[PDB]
């Protein structure tokens, strides 16, 4: 069987992370095959850029024919860029076959889209004065970038409008953390941090992957692969259920990136209210479930309010967070700042991609 899996991709200044490879990564991981509805991308925007903002809302605008078409023909890879640089053999067919007719369009749709992000990035190119204003007419909430409240805003998904061919896509969630001045935010820990709790809140699927901005999946069957194994020259795979003492594998395990992982390792717990975990009813509620999941009784719109408090700014004073639990905040001794801690204590299973 199939688990959900929530993506996190982490970005934080589109000048020297190019929104257009941003997109790549994104819309390859938008088309992955697997269920539509078990797949979710989060995207932290550390630097609160309404480049990011708009060039994510255009990918997924574009996603929306970019993905069925994929899944029809079995295209891969499926980032764009990448996938439009493999060289065709046109001249094995007689005539235009219904496949190339589809692939000229999308290939001129996708030329289309990438003007519009360039455009986007040279209108980025000299600030304006009284900040970036939003398509709306509303001042952009990220203009002051160490001083601007938490944003999330979801992208397809149920609600976020069909793609060419009358099917559902995937959520893309964009985040931006709370910043304020006198508050660390630990920069890339702080925000996978951040991540796992907003995920726990929207979808909290038991299964986590990080991925660079950069790194687009090669092969859409890379969650299918990886749940072949997390359920029952090459890569890297980790299985542990562990009781015990003094057999196996003793202690923590930093997981980073590139890896399925599941997510309750991340969590503590021996088999209390206790705020271990910053003051969230929803998400300790969250961290106790079986096999992931939202409670359906909750509306959209109000774990929306607990997930921009799961990254307001100061959520994780008097908690373990960075401390024992998720990414570890470094400049001490751990040697971290590198990965996700998976506590022995429990089960834990890891499957890389190469
Ligand atoms: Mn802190």
């Amino acid at each position: 069987q199939l688990a959900a899996v929530d993506i996190f991709v982490s970005t934080v200044d589109p000048l020297k992370e190019p929104p257009l490879v941003t997109a790549n990564t994104v819309l390859s991981i938008l088309a992955v095959d697997y269920p539509v509805d078990k797949v979710s991308c989060y995207v932290s925007d550390d630097g609160a850029a309404m480049l990011s903002f708009e060039s994510l809302a255009e990918t997924s605008e574009f996603a929306r024919k970019w993905v069925p078409f994929c899944k029809k023909y079995s295209i891969e890879p499926r980032a764009p860029e990448w996938y439009f640089a493999a060289k065709i053999d046109y001249l094995k067919d007689k005539v235009q076959t219904s496949f190339v007719k589809d692939r000229r369009a999308m290939k001129r749709e996708y030329e289309e889209f990438k003007i519009r992000i360039n455009a986007l990035v040279s209108k980025a190119l000299k600030c304006p004065e009284e900040g970036w204003v939003m398509q709306d007419g509303t001042p952009w909430p990220g203009n002051n970038t160490r001083d601007h409240p938490g944003m999330i805003q979801v992208f397809l998904g149920q609600n976020g409008g069909l793609d060419a061919e009358g099917n559902e896509l995937p959520r893309l969630v964009y985040v931006s953390r709370e910043k304020r001045p006198g508050f660390q935010h630990h920069k890339k820990a702080g925000a996978m941090n951040a991540l796992v709790r907003v995920s726990a809140v929207l979808t909290n699927g038991p299964f986590i992957l990080n991925l660079d901005c950069d790194h687009y999946i090669n092969n859409s069957k890379a969650l299918r692969e990886a749940m072949c194994f997390l359920m029952d020259n090459r890569n890297t795979v980790f299985f542990d259920i562990n009781l015990r003492g003094l057999d196996g594998i003793q202690g923590p395990v930093y997981v980073g990136t590139g890896c399925v992982f599941n997510r309750t390792a991340l969590y503590g717990y021996e088999p209390s209210l206790e705020k271990r975990f910053g003051q969230s009813a929803v998400f300790v509620a969250s961290t106790l479930m079986e096999n992931g999941g939202v409670p359906p009784s909750a509306t959209p719109e109000n774990l929306l309010k607990e997930a921009i408090h799961v990254i307001s700014c100061g959520y994780e004073d008097k908690s373990d967070w960075g401390m024992e639990i998720g990414w570890i905040y470094g400049s001490v001794t751990e040697d971290i700042l590198t990965g996700f801690k998976m506590h022995a204590r429990g089960w834990r299973s890891i499957y890389c991609m190469p």
